[PDB]
RNA sequence: GGCCACCUGACAGUCCUCUCC
RNA sequence: GGAGAGAGAAGUCAACCAGAGAAACACACCAACCCAUUGCACUCCGGGUUGGUGGUAUAUUACCUGGUACGGGGGAAACUUCGUGGUGGCCG
């Protein structure tokens, strides 16, 4: 897709509970740039899933080009940019 | 006076519907 | 969103008033486990089983304690003990 400011991350095991998967996403994606937010919910539609959301583009596409398939709770996870705009990048 | 089913009421943390703020 | 009024599921209960008073059942949350999900969001929220916890359920309907009204039976009397929402089928 387009770069964007958010990298959607998915595969991830849905095992791990919210306030563990968002800090181990913020501990290894941190180097990439300031982060503004992660989001992770465990609902059936959004679960295994995150959005981390950068605030330089630049930062987005180093993450992705970097941890693609990064082993994670015994899993390899999956980045792409988000589709679209996160609420807090396009409210700016 | 017992056991089972259906009747009919009392109770009305969910659900619906309507009015008011 | 709050309040209240109807309708009313589940479940328990039965003459009347009241004191005391559970349970059952819905519901909510948490944990474990199972099933389903590879899903693009930014207003929370999949289903199942087992266990735990919770509530102006701080209720009431059982159980108990007081009387009321009907009926019985016992007292010479001053009174006292029992019973109590409709049918059909098995039964006493
Ligand atoms: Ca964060
Ligand atoms: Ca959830
Ligand atoms: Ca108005
Ligand atoms: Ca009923
Ligand atoms: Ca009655
Ligand atoms: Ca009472
Ligand atoms: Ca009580
Ligand atoms: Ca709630
Ligand atoms: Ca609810
Ligand atoms: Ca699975
Ligand atoms: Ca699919
Ligand atoms: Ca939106
Ligand atoms: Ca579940
Ligand atoms: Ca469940
Ligand atoms: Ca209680
Ligand atoms: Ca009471
Ligand atoms: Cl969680
Ligand atoms: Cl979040």
């Amino acid at each position: 897709t387009r770069p964007n400011h958010t990298i959607y991350i998915n595969n991830l095991n849905e095992k791990i509970k919210k306030d563990e998967l968002k800090k181990s996403l913020h501990a290894i994606f941190s180097r990439f740039g300031q982060i503004l937010d992660i989001l992770v919910s465990r609902s059936l539609k959004m679960r295994g899933q995150a959005f981390v959301i950068f605030k330089e583009v630049s930062s987005a596409t180093n993450a992705l080009r970097s941890m693609q398939g990064f082993p994670f709770y015994d899993k390899p996870m999956r980045i792409q940019y988000a589709k679209t705009d996160s609420d807090i990048i396009a409210k700016m």
